């Protein structure tokens, strides 16, 4: 054994995995990332307007009290360069880089049934052994590059938001953006005013609410820092972990005039999760409540966008409101004389030539730059791109050929000593609280094993099948996926995994 534990990922999930196992448990551990710096997705995604979905004071670690007091809280939400600097500062303080090997992908990890440890091989064919594998792998980008005929003949700049280069300049250029998910909304709002002309190619109009990202006064920051203990106590006690007053008020239980008042209030403060969960308690459950949320945003769209035909094209049709987008002036962009909206569901892209994008009606859209706002992959994907083989050498690709499944979102049957952080079938909540929860739980279980010299931990097939049903029970009660995620929220997730730890890890296969 080279190591007690090998960590893959130096993002949020891997940086804390490392800190927890090396320093609070005195294990020998080494971590690996392909990146040249810590930060994970905040290192790779440097596109214009990249901004957190959670507010600054909560998109961070809770476990280091003196870091909370030290933290710079510039704006209500935190931009990508600032998150990256924060993660780097976490590394400086807790001396984590000496145990991270950068520029090092992992090609494969094979479980050794004979000695109960993992054989892990880099892409440069270096081989390390470790009792425990910790996978903190995040989500890769969704669509590689758009499967469009002739895209490779394009002779202008072709930029993917997940490999955004440095020194992109926009002035004097005709620019095109494929994609209008969260990443596309941020790019487009960021660059519309910098280009000579912007063409947006929207496949599918989405609902978006104001983010309301404002500067924080020194007294604003003091309010938070003086009460940080209560703030975090409210995170652990909530469903989402976003600092919201999570409503229980049914949408249809009030007058139209009161209902308009409550949505307006969330709209003025900003934030997608606020609009969806702080206004009423059933927007994501009741079809009739959801339509009320839909119409409020549709009306706002039609009041902000002055040209009714452009506004009509922006209006989501039939689509229900699920998974919340926010923006810093998105719908306003479309009143600008230098912006055009192309509905590419009505008028698909058929071809890309050397100087242009051409749609089904024959029109050539001439472009100097084409931006592919990639989105994000189901993941699953990040795991299916490492050769992971457990017992009798089944690959993870085979074991999940028909969808991912796990125990509590962290352990996979047939894959012992492997613990996933922020993996499939996990909760839907603010990420750092989820990551912290899972890392402390994993670390506690590895300590139990250390004290009781057990060297093979594994989830049964039945713990995993019970977990798959717990998720489908909760999920088939929601408008979402109308599954593969636990949606009882953060507090109920922490119960689930407390019961297991308090019942000598019922469902697990402690061995030796
Ligand atoms: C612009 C943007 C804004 C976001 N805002 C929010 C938000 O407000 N709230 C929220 O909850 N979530 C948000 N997210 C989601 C975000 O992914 C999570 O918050 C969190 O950062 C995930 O951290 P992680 O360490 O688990 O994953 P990552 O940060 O992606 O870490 C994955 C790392 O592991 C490395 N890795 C993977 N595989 C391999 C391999 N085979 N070999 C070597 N190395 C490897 C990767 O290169 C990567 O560096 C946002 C994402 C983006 C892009």
């Amino acid at each position: 054994m080279d190591f007690d534990a090998i960590i893959i990922g130096a993002g949020f999930g891997g940086l804390y995995s490392l800190k927890k196992l090396r320093d609070d448990f005195n294990l020998k551990v080494r971590a690996f990332d392909r990146a040249t710096e810590v930060g994970g997705t905040w290192f790779w995604n440097q596109y214009p307007g990249a901004l957190s979905d959670s507010e600054t004071h909560l998109y961070c670690y809770s476990w280091d009290k003196e870091l909370l007091q030290e933290m710079e809280i510039k704006r209500k939400y935190i931009s990508q360069p600032d998150v990256l600097a924060y993660l780097k500062r976490v590394a400086d303080k807790h001396d984590l880089r000496k145990d991270i090997q950068f520029e090092t992908g992992i090609r494969s990890a094979y479980f050794d049934e004979e000695n109960s440890f993992w054989n892990v091989t880099t892409e440069n064919d270096e081989k390390f052994t470790a009792r425990f594998l910790i996978t903190a792998l995040g989500l890769l980008a969704a669509p590689n590059l758009p499967k469009i005929k002739g895209i490779e003949t394009f002779k202008g700049e072709l930029h993917h938001t997940s490999r955004w280069p440095k020194d992109v300049t926009f002035s004097g250029k005709r620019v095109g953006v494929i994609g209008t998910g969260s990443t596309g909304v941020q790019v487009i709002t960021a660059i519309a005013s910098q280009v000579k002309h912007l063409t947006v190619f929207q496949r599918s109009a989405q609902y978006s609410v104001p983010i309301g990202n404002v500067v924080m006064s020194e007294t604003d920051v003091a309010k938070i820092k003086e009460n940080y203990d209560q703030i975090w106590e409210n995170v652990w006690n909530s469903a989402l972990g976003y600092g919201l007053n999570e409503s229980t008020l049914p949408t249809m239980s009030v007058s139209a005039e009161e209902r308009d008042k409550i949505f307006e209030k969330a709209w003025q403060e900003g934030g997608g999760f606020r609009f969806m969960f702080e206004t009423f308690g059933d927007i994501a459950v009741d079809e009739t409540a959801n339509i009320e949320a839909q119409n409020f945003i549709k009306k706002k769209i039609s009041e902000i966008v002055k040209d009714p035909f452009v506004a009509k094209k922006l209006t989501p049709t039939d689509l229900y409101a699920c998974r919340p987008l926010c923006d810093s002036g998105y719908y306003e962009i479309f009143n600008r004389d230098n912006v055009s909206l192309e509905d590419v569901k009505a008028n698909p892209i058929v071809e890309i030539k050397e100087d242009c994008v051409v749609t089904a009606d024959g029109v050539e859209h001439k472009l100097d730059m084409l931006i592919c706002a990639t989105g994000f992959d189901a993941v699953d994907g990040s795991y299916k791109r490492i050769d992971i083989r457990g017992k009798d050498g089944i690959s993870i690709k085979d074991h999940w050929k028909d969808g991912p499944n796990s125990y509590l979102g962290m352990m996979v049957s047939n894959f012992p000593n492997m613990f996933m952080v922020f993996g499939p079938n996990g909760p839907v909540a603010n990420s750092p609280p989820i990551i912290e929860t899972q890392v402390r739980w994993i670390a506690d279980l590895i300590g139990y094993a250390e004290d009781h010299q057990i060297n093979q931990i594994e989830a049964t097939k039945d713990a995993v099948d019970n977990w798959t049903n717990t998720c489908s029970d909760i999920a088939n009660k929601t408008l979402f996926a109308k599954v593969y995620l636990y949606m009882g929220g953060l507090k109920e997730y922490r119960n689930q995994i407390s019961e297991v730890s308090n019942n000598n890890y019922k469902g697990c296969l402690l061995k030796q």
